[PDB]
């Protein structure tokens, strides 16, 4: 809970990278060629 | 709950790669040649 | 429950990257060449 | 409940990727050469 | 529910991308050469 000056920044640069911003929260689980370039 | 001043700031980028600004809850799961360039 | 000043930015950029700005929850699941460039 | 000032900016920029704005709520589910420039 | 002040942008760009603003909830559910720029 923000009282007051909150100020976030939240960058993510990958390749064939899965990226989330954000929580995860499990309660009950059953599991079993590319160029890119930046100037 | 924000009572104050928030700001946030999200950035996303990838190649081939999922992208997801959120939250996740589980609550019963049960599972079993390109090119890009920035100038 | 924002009670006050809140600017919230979301941006993804991706390629051949499914992107979702939103949260997910799962109650009950069961389950078993290409050119881009930015100037 | 947005009981002050709210401002979200939400933008989505991808190739082949699905693009989703919103939430996904799951309660009972049973599963089993493109050019693009930016100037 | 607002009470307040709230602006929101929505701007999705794809290509070949099946493009959703808004959410789905699922109760009961049973599965089994193009050239585009912006100047």
């Amino acid at each position: 809970s923000n009282q007051g000056n909150n100020q976030q920044n939240y960058q993510q640069y990958s390749q064939n990278g899965n990226q989330q911003q954000g929580n995860n929260r499990y309660q009950g689980y059953q599991a079993y060629q590319n160029y890119q370039g930046y100037s």
